[PDB]
């Protein structure tokens, strides 16, 4: 038992919400909360512009030293570092951005990330300004994350036809 509330069951483990991924964040404090990362984990908009905003730009300054440290991520790769105040850790996932040209076959491999934890608060991986059909990106999650995924939807509209034409 956990304390997600209020999800739609897709299939054994992947769950899905319409909901702010922020706040959802700040209620529940979940061991692991993903961000919609970049390979230089600039969190400028989208998804990783409002969960770096909600941690006070703690986030951002946590980056630039990994990245100082590390290099930049892969495009399909991650990082663990601090969830700050919305959870105990970020798992920051690099989905490929189409509006870069980057190969979207590369979407299997970011979801893959999620099977290292055993319980996550995400979005849809290369939705919203990364590019992708948020479609194909609930069917790669369903087939590929195998641990139990709650998946925040930003937009209302787009949570209906995401469940509407869920097969």
């Amino acid at each position: 038992v956990n304390s997600f509330s209020g999800y739609l069951k897709l299939t054994d483990n992947v769950y899905i919400k319409n909901a702010d991924i922020v706040e959802e964040a700040k209620k529940v404090k979940p061991t692991v909360v993903v961000n919609a990362a970049n390979v230089y984990l600039k969190h400028g908009g989208g998804v990783a512009g409002a969960l770096n905003k909600a941690t006070n730009n703690a986030m951002q300054v946590e980056s630039d030293d990994y990245i100082a440290t590390n290099g930049p991520l892969k495009v399909g790769g991650s990082c663990v570092l601090s969830g700050h105040n919305l959870a105990k850790h970020c798992l920051h996932v690099v989905g490929p951005n189409v509006n870069k040209g980057e190969d979207i076959q590369l979407l299997k491999s970011a979801y893959e990330n999620f099977n290292q934890h055993e319980v996550l608060l995400a979005p849809l991986l290369s939705a919203g300004i990364f590019g992708a059909d948020p479609i194909h990106s609930l069917r790669v999650c369903v087939d590929t994350v195998r641990t139990n995924v709650y998946l925040a939807v930003f937009d209302k509209n787009l949570y209906d036809k995401l469940v509407s034409s869920f097969l």
